[PDB]
C-alpha cells in the first residue's frame, strides 16, 4: 500500500506520503513528473514533458524525487477514557438539523454518580478522564452537574485520576452567577451558535418560532473573554441551507471570538439539510476560502482559531461512550436512539463487549474503502453515525462526509506550508 497524494491549492504544489507522513512543497516541473514516476523511466519521461521543460532540467527534478524515494518519505512501504452525559433529554429549543426531534427526563443525581462510578472502574490505570455535559439543555437540570462535579473530584483524590469537565450549551440559561461557576469548574465550554443571524435564526429556533440569537450573542461574547479567548469555542453546524459558511465563521470572528468550530450535520439522510455530491465543489471552495484568510490575520490584530485545521480516532463505542439520563450506556450521543447498539446500564454498570469491540475494530485498516485512501493516518477515522444513517453498517464510508474533512485535511496541510 505504498502510495502519494498530490494537490496543488492557491498557487502552490505540495505532495503527501501517506505511510511516512512527510510533507513535501514541489515545484511545477516534479510535481508534474510524478503524474508518471511510478510507472516510467527516465527515458520514457522527457517525449512525454518535452513541450514545456527541457531533458535536464527534467532530470534534475527526478534527481530528488528519486532520492526522497531512496531517503524514503516517498513511497514507504479496551479502556473507557471519557463519558458523555445526557445530563436531560428535555430541551426548550427545536432545532431542525437536531436528532432531539422525539421521553423529555432529567438524569438523576444518583444515575450521575454510577456514571462517574462506571468511568473510574473501566478508565484502568488512565489519569485523565472527561466527563461531558450534553443530552438537550444540560443547563435545564444544573443541580445534577453540579453534584456529579462535587462527586467526581472526591473521587479524584482516592483513585489517583483527574477529571476534565466540559460544558455544551444553547445558551439561553446562562446567567452572571452560572458563568461564574463555570469558569472555576468547567475546563471547556462549548457555545451553539450558527453564525450570521439570518442563518441561526432560522433555525435554532422555539416551539414558538422565534430565534435566539439576539439573547445568545451578549453571554457567548462575554464567557470567552471571562476566560481570555480561550478554552471555549463557539460551535456551528451548516447544512445545505447555508453552504456559504465561510461567512459565518468569519462573521464569529469579526464579533470577536478567537476559537471557532463550524462542521456539517451527522445523521442528516433525507431530512433536506443535507451535504450532496453536488455541493462538494460548492463546499470545497469556502474552505480554501476560509484557509486563506487564517493565513492572511495569522499575525495581524485580527486573529481566529478554526479547530478543523488544528492538526488515534473518534473512539465511540469503546474508548468513548453515551449515558442515557436512566443509566443506559450507547456508542455516542448520536447512537441512543437505535436500540440494537444499547451495550448496558451505568447502575448495573456492566459494558456489552462485543458491541464494544464491533466499534474497536472499525478503524483505517478494517474497511475496505479507507486502505485505498491517502489521509488515513490524518483522519477522524469517519463517523460511524453518518456510516450507520446512510449505509445501515458502521463500517462502509460515508462519501460525502469523508471528501470534505480530505479537503480539510488538504487545507490544514496546505496552511503550514507557510
Ligand atoms: C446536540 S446539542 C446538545 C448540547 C446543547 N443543548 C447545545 O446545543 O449546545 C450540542 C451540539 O450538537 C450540534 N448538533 C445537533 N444536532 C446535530 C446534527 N444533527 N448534526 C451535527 N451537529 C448537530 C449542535 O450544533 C449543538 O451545538
Ligand atoms: S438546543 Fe442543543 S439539544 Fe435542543 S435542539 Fe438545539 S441542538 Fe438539539
Ligand atoms: S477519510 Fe473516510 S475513507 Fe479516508 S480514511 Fe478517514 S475514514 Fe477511511
Ligand atoms: S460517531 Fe460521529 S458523532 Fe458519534 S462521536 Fe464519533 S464522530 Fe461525533
Ligand atoms: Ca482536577
Amino acid at each position: 500500500m505504498a502510495m502519494i497524494h498530490k494537490f496543488s491549492m492557491m498557487g502552490t504544489n505540495i505532495v503527501v506520503d501517506v505511510n511516512s507522513g512527510a510533507v513535501h512543497v514541489v515545484d511545477d516541473i516534479s510535481f508534474d513528473i510524478l503524474d508518471y514516476y511510478k510507472n516510467f523511466t527516465a527515458g520514457e519521461i522527457k517525449n512525454k514533458l518535452a513541450h514545456k521543460y527541457n531533458a535536464d532540467e527534467i532530470d534534475e527534478a527526478l534527481r530528488e524525487i528519486e532520492s526522497l524515494e531512496a531517503e524514503g518519505l516517498l513511497f514507504s512501504e479496551s479502556v473507557v477514557k471519557a463519558l458523555c452525559l445526557h445530563i436531560s433529554h428535555d430541551c426548550n429549543l427545536r432545532c431542525k438539523y437536531c436528532f432531539a426531534s422525539t421521553q423529555r427526563n432529567m438524569m438523576s443525581l444518583e444515575v450521575g454518580k454510577k456514571a462517574i462510578d462506571f468511568l473510574i472502574s473501566e478508565s484502568g490505570n488512565r489519569k485523565n478522564l472527561e466527563i461531558d455535559f450534553f443530552g438537550g439543555e444540560p443547563m435545564m437540570n444544573f443541580d445534577v452537574v453540579k453534584g456529579i462535579i462535587e462527586y467526581a473530584r472526591q473521587k479524584e483524590k482516592e483513585h489517583n485520576k483527574n477529571f476534565r469537565f466540559t460544558l455544551t450549551t444553547n445558551g439561553l440559561l446562562l446567567n452572571d452567577e452560572n458563568i461564574k461557576y463555570i469558569n472555576e469548574n468547567m475546563q471547556n465550554i462549548v457555545l451553539s451558535i450558527d453564525g450570521r443571524k439570518e442563518v441561526n435564526d432560522r433555525m435554532r429556533i422555539r416551539i414558538d418560532g422565534s430565534g435566539c440569537y439576539d439573547d445568545i450573542l451578549p453571554k457567548f461574547k462575554y464567557v470567552a473573554e471571562s476566560r481570555n479567548q480561550d478554552n471555549y469555542y463557539v460551535r456551528g453546524t451548516f447544512t445545505r441551507e447555508n453552504m456559504d459558511f465561510s461567512n459565518d465563521v468569519l462573521h464569529l470572528a469579526d464579533e470577536g471570538f478567537r476559537q471557532i468550530s463550524v462542521e456539517p450535520v451527522v445523521a442528516a439522510k433525507d431530512s433536506g439539510y443535507d451535504l450532496r455530491e453536488e455541493d462538494l465543489p460548492r463546499l470545497f471552495e469556502e474552505y480554501e476560502k476560509l484557509a486563506y484568510e487564517y493565513v492572511k490575520r495569522r499575525k495581524e490584530g485580527n486573529w481566529f482559531n478554526f479547530f478543523h485545521f488544528m492538526i488515534t480516532g473518534c473512539g465511540s463505542g469503546h474508548e468513548y461512550l453515551a449515558v442515557t439520563p436512566e443509566g443506559d450506556i450507547y456508542p455516542c450521543h448520536q447512537f441512543v436512539g437505535n436500540e440494537k447498539f444499547k451495550m448496558g446500564n451505568v447502575k448495573e454498570g456492566v459494558l456489552n463487549r462485543d458491541i464494544q469491540n464491533y466499534f474497536k475494530n472499525s478503524n483505517v485498516y478494517t474497511k475496505k474503502e479507507c486502505d485505498s485512501c491517502w489521509a488515513k493516518f490524518y483522519c477522524s477515522g469517519g463517523c460511524a453515525a453518518n456510516s450507520y444513517n446512510f449505509h445501515k453498517d458502521i463500517n462502509t464510508v460515508y462519501k460525502v462526509g469523508c471528501e470534505l474533512e480530505k479537503k480539510r485535511v488538504e487545507c490544514a496541510l496546505w496552511i503550514k506550508a507557510q
